[PDB]
RNA sequence: GCCCGGAUAGCUCAGUCGGUAGAGCAGGGGAUUGAAAAUCCCCGUGUCCUUGGUUCGAUUCCGAGUCCGGGCAC
């Protein structure tokens, strides 16, 4: 029953500077909860913490991975729940930040057991599609395990693929493996969320931020992963907001004033999808990105003196 | 100045053999178990620029005006 917090909030929402003002009064350990802060070499077009914030709130599971090698939500549950042990055997408390949900709620809920990717499988898997389409795939896990085929729409190819690979790898069904829960998280958590109080001033800071980006190098930091020859489009590292686009745009498919329009409405679209999970997020107290910063006050007496 | 194209959804455009119109993008909502900043489901009424003409009926055809792209000419 150890003590924990969690720090949610979608992109532009101020929650790192609140998470460093709370190690100021709170003897909490910071520990990033998203999936593109994760890789080394994209720190401009991630919001990455610059090394001064970083100097005075070290951030745990930030630079663990270059952008060639996937990351999931279980790997971030295991190395979660590690740094969460070792930062409570010294006596402080867990601060998870970010925006990444579905590894917030792998973490806090668990993960019901289940084979990890296999290239192998997933290559067949593909080179099934490309010959006879996704549609004989989904036809063919209606048989197998139609729980699942009910639920996975047939123009879902991630979830499609994904079913039929733990099928095909365990020989047991997708809907079968997760009647087994996973291991839910032994701790005791104050879940919080912070948004800017209307969707339109996030727009504007969504837009703003886009430009604070170009203009401190986005550009050039994204030529030296292009530049590499060994990152591709089907790398979770390059799919990123802003990165995607500005990949798009090194490949000469589209013209800079393009770029900069689809990488501002791919981060609104991935902000509007963040409020979708924190909408009904059970338990979770709402605060405030605009001037109310000084939330730390709600925080302060959710979680009480420590 | 003259000629030729455009002008229809917040944007880019289709379309209507004349019976008041629909895609994509933007935007909104919702899913979400090892790729999740991913992947996917659902939501389309707008003076069809204006004005005359023909017509039961015009955004649609024809004239004219206005604005926008080009071209010709100075
Ligand atoms: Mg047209
Ligand atoms: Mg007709
Ligand atoms: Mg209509
Ligand atoms: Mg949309
Ligand atoms: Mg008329
Ligand atoms: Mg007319």
């Amino acid at each position: 029953l150890p003590k924990a917090i969690f720090l949610m909030g979608p992109t532009a929402s101020g929650k790192t500077a609140l998470a460093i003002e709370l190690r100021k009064i709170l003897p909490v350990e910071l520990i990033s909860v998203d999936s593109a802060l994760i890789y080394k070499g994209m720190d401009i077009g991630t919001a990455k913490p610059n090394a001064e914030e970083l100097l005075a709130a070290p951030h745990r599971l930030l630079d663990i991975r270059d952008p060639s090698q996937a990351y999931s939500a279980a790997d971030f549950r295991r190395d979660a729940l590690a740094e969460m042990a070792d930062i409570t055997a010294a006596g402080r408390i867990p601060l998870l930040v970010g925006g990444t949900m579905l590894y917030f709620k792998a973490l806090l809920e668990g993960l019901s057991p289940l084979p990890s990717a296999d290239p192998e499988v997933r290559a067949r898997i593909e080179q099934q599609a490309a010959e006879q389409g996704w549609e004989s795939l989904h036809r063919q896990l209606q048989e197998v395990d139609p729980v699942a085929a009910a639920r996975i729409h047939p123009n879902d190819p991630q979830r499609l693929s994904r079913a039929l690979e733990v099928f095909f790898i365990s020989g047991k069904t997708l809907t079968e493996l997760t009647q087994t829960s996973g291991d839910a998280l032994p701790y005791q958590v104050h879940q919080f969320a912070i948004a800017p109080a209307s969707r339109e001033l996030l727009h504007q800071r969504i837009e703003q931020r886009f430009h604070q980006m170009l203009a401190s190098g986005f550009e050039a930091e994204v030529r030296a992963l292009f530049a590499r020859g060994d990152l591709h489009t089907d790398l979770p590292s390059i799919r990123c907001v802003g990165y995607r686009q500005m990949w798009s745009y090194l490949e000469g498919e589209i013209s800079y004033d393009e770029m900069v329009y689809r990488g501002v409405c791919a981060t609104r679209q991935l902000a509007k999808r963040q409020i979708t999970w924190l909408r009904g997020w059970e338990g979770v107290h709402w605060l405030d990105s605009e001037k109310p910063e000084q939330a730390r006050d709600e925080v302060l007496q959710v979680v009480g003196a420590i």
